[PDB]
RNA sequence: GGCCCGGGGCGGUUCGAUUCCGCCCUGGGCCAAC
């Protein structure tokens, strides 16, 4: 029941079984013939090429090497022609530039056009850097592929594995550079417990130093940070997770946690006990990709959250959730209702000019002096958090992200009470309020 | 699309705004996309 014991059992959840490996070998085999029959210059990259793909995530990456001189237009057109001819079923995908996705003998395949270059300089898109990334990795990761899978499964089970915006976690590539550096999953974990928000891991120089931010320098390009999109809080959760695993190893660290759904009745009671204002802003999800949507959701929550704090509603935390249908921005505040009156600081008494202007304003209550300066009693246009956001969101829609903002400008409502407990947000709310059990 | 740094114009709020809330032009850096 010590680390060694647990990892043996974990490998079973991360390493693909013969029937999954075989399924892939057969797709690769068949895909190679289709490509060779056309005399196409390609290279298999990704975790499939390096047998480091996590169980249940089999997907073959085929990058087509195109002459340096070609125009981006050719790469896409000839690439679209090739993927079309070699796949059982195809579908155009769009990244920095479009490529093709499809299936071959039952397995997911990406046919990506890229430039064939020597020396990282002259990379025109991220996809061009990939070949170099693969080259640097194949000779060094060999032999440690299951250590990579253990790390992938760990991060996945704990909701931090992708590097895309919906996760802001540790990309696959980052995982492999980590194993090449520490040597194994256990060593990465042990040392990770010592990581700070200032850590810098330079793989090429086999060094660790103090920087201005968490920075894992790319072996193929010193100016690039592989963990660039690893959020500060996700970094923190990881570090904390390593301390815990080492303090009490468990196979649970590799098993996805159950949704743990709660009955809305119990949620209602908890919000009651808390005495806070819990509400959400609902609008229609713009028809855009997660990579453009989630950052907008993050911006939206933040701007409204900031409106809540300078307006004295004492917000505790915010959250958000997207469905096929709608989007929700969640909030919990300490103040359900504030007075209409509030004090406004005015000029110091010896300032005859401004004092005169400050008193020239007609107010309902008459200003006073306190500690050498004038203060005025003012009245608010709103006295509840919900009342405030309905105002803010109605006039500041344009600052809530291009798309999300435009969607809220055309429609939005603030839900609270029993009506909120009935939305597909009970999970986000429990995580927001720490609801344990 | 989001984040960072910088320019040129405005609106609102305020006794007082480069300084708070925002809107248009605009230069460069970076991130996700395998």
């Amino acid at each position: 029941m010590k680390v060694e014991e647990i990892l043996e059992k974990a490998l079973e959840l991360v390493i693909p079984d013969e029937e999954e490996v075989r399924k892939g070998r057969e797709a690769e085999e068949e895909l190679r013939r289709r490509l060779d029959e056309l005399g196409v210059e390609y290279v298999f990259v990704g975790s499939y090429a390096r047998n480091t793909w996590l169980k249940g995530s089999l997907e073959i990456d085929v990058f087509l090497l195109f002459p340096e001189e070609f125009s981006k237009e050719e790469l896409r057109e000839r690439g679209l022609e090739i993927g079309k001819a070699v796949l059982d079923s195809y579908e155009i995908r769009y990244a920095e530039h479009p490529y093709v996705h499809g299936v071959v003998k039952g397995v997911e395949v990406d046919v990506v056009p890229c430039y064939k270059l020597k020396e990282p300089k002259n990379i025109k898109s991220a996809v061009d850097r990939t070949p170099f990334h693969h080259k640097w990795l194949e000779g060094r990761i060999k032999g440690k592929e299951n250590e990579v899978r253990l790390l992938k499964g760990f991060l996945k089970a704990n909701g931090i594995y992708g590097a895309e915006y919906k996760v802001r976690g540790f990309s696959g590539y980052l995982c492999e550079l980590l194993i090449v550096f520490y040597g194994s999953f256990l060593e990465t974990v042990k040392n990770a417990r010592r990581w700070t928000r200032r850590t810098v891991i330079d793989v090429a120089k086999g060094e660790v130093r103090k920087g201005e931010e968490f920075f894992v320098v790319d072996p193929v390009d010193e100016k690039r940070n592989v963990a660039a999109n690893l959020s500060l809080d996700n970094l923190a959760r990881f570090v904390h997770l390593c301390r815990e695993f080492m303090e009490a190893p468990s196979l649970g660290f590799f098993k996805p946690k159950h949704p743990l759904e709660i009955e809305p009745e119990r949620l209602r009671k908890i919000v009651e006990e808390r005495g806070t204002a819990v509400f959400a802003v609902k609008f229609r999800k713009p028809d855009i990709v997660d990579d453009n949507l989630y950052p907008q959701l993050e911006r939206a929550s933040r701007k409204i959250f900031e409106f809540l704090e300078r307006e004295n509603f004492m917000p505790l935390r915010s959250a958000f959730k997207a469905s096929e249908e709608f989007c929700y921005l969640l909030f919990e505040c300490q103040i359900k209702e504030i007075s209409r009156v509030f004090r406004r600081m005015g000029p110091q008494f010896e300032d005859e000019r401004n004092v005169k202007k400050f008193l020239s304003r007609n107010r309902a209550f008459r200003p006073f002096i306190e500690n050498g300066r004038w203060w005025a009693f003012e009245m608010r246009k709103f006295t509840t958090p919900e009342e405030g956001v309905r105002s803010y969101a109605s006039t500041h829609w344009h600052t809530l992200g291009k798309n999300v903002g435009e969607s809220i400008r055309e429609y939005f409502e603030i839900i609270s009470g029993e009506k909120l407990f009935k939305e597909p947000v009970t999970a986000e709310l429990c995580e927001m309020m720490g609801v344990k059990d």
